């Protein structure tokens, strides 16, 4: 049930229901220097696969691994659980006539800082009545985790750990931290504890007292979710900081209890700083 599947341009590829005698697919690459891609599905008489997919209010896709039409589109999945924030709207769609040939061209563009904090992968394509498919395989690229000002947002890769350090101090009393709303906080009573260990890993957490670092501590400071969507941002009052510089990590998971890890070194400086004594 192949259909005949032809490059047109980077991250731009057209399927026609000629039956292909071996199945070829195409692989698209989104990150920011190349946000957008172009499904082109020609009409002999032109539907992107799953169908419905990129009409619909709740954007769907087929899984990574779907075998063919009817397995993609009987467990069809959906684009925010991929890319948090998805709409239909990034979809655009055209019908294009060219020397007696229809086609229908979808050509979907991600917003750069939507992109998400790891990289994912689906699928979508073309479909026909008669279950004939073209693949075309989605690479989503990652957000690089990065600290801006007092924002910290978590990324994660599957070579290593990712680490990120921040500063907190009386005068600079808070920070926000960003897990993704796909993803998990380590550890998960980070409202009341840290990881005295080297990682956030549960193995190596060592969980211990935020007591440790903090006067008067109170979980009330913590507001939002790691895995929210604006992060959980903490807000030190100025009689909470110590005397002594102290620092504690706390951070993310990809999954609830495994790795990827992104691990934050919060840095807290001690009051008074010196010049002030």
């Amino acid at each position: 049930y192949f259909g005949t599947l032809t490059q047109k341009a980077p991250n731009w590829y057209r399927c026609s229901s000629t039956r292909a005698k071996e199945e070829v697919v195409g692989h698209v690459t989104l990150n920011k220097e190349h946000p957008d891609m172009t499904i082109e599905c020609v009409d002999d008489g032109g539907e992107f696969l799953p169908l419905e997919g990129a009409r619909s209010s709740y954007p769907r896709v087929c899984h990574i691994d779907a075998k063919d039409q009817d397995d993609c589109e009987r467990n069809r999945g959906f684009l925010t659980d991929y890319i948090p924030g998805a709409k239909q709207y990034w979809y655009k769609i055209e019908k294009v006539e060219q020397n007696g040939e229809q086609s229908v061209l979808y050509k979907f563009t991600v917003p750069w800082i939507l992109l998400p904090p790891a990289k994912q992968r689906y699928k979508v394509g073309c479909r026909y009545p008669n279950h004939e498919y073209c693949f075309v395989e989605v690479t989503v690229e990652p957000t690089p985790p990065m600290v801006e000002g007092k924002r910290v947002t978590c990324g994660y890769s599957e070579s290593g750990p990712v680490n990120l350090e921040v500063d907190l101090s009386k005068n600079a009393n808070f920070i926000e931290i960003r897990c993704g709303e796909q993803h998990h906080p380590q550890p998960s009573t980070y409202t009341l504890q840290y990881c005295s260990g080297d990682s956030v890993d549960p193995q190596k957490c060592s969980p211990q007292s935020l007591t440790n670092i903090f006067y008067d501590y109170s979980s009330s400071w913590w507001k939002g979710k790691l895995n929210g969507p604006d992060g959980a941002t903490l807000t030190i009052p100025p009689g909470g900081f110590p005397e002594e510089d102290k620092s504690f990590l706390v951070g993310c998971s990809l999954t609830v209890d495994g790795p990827p890890f992104c691990n934050v070194k919060v840095r807290v400086a001690g009051n008074p700083a010196a010049a002030l004594v």
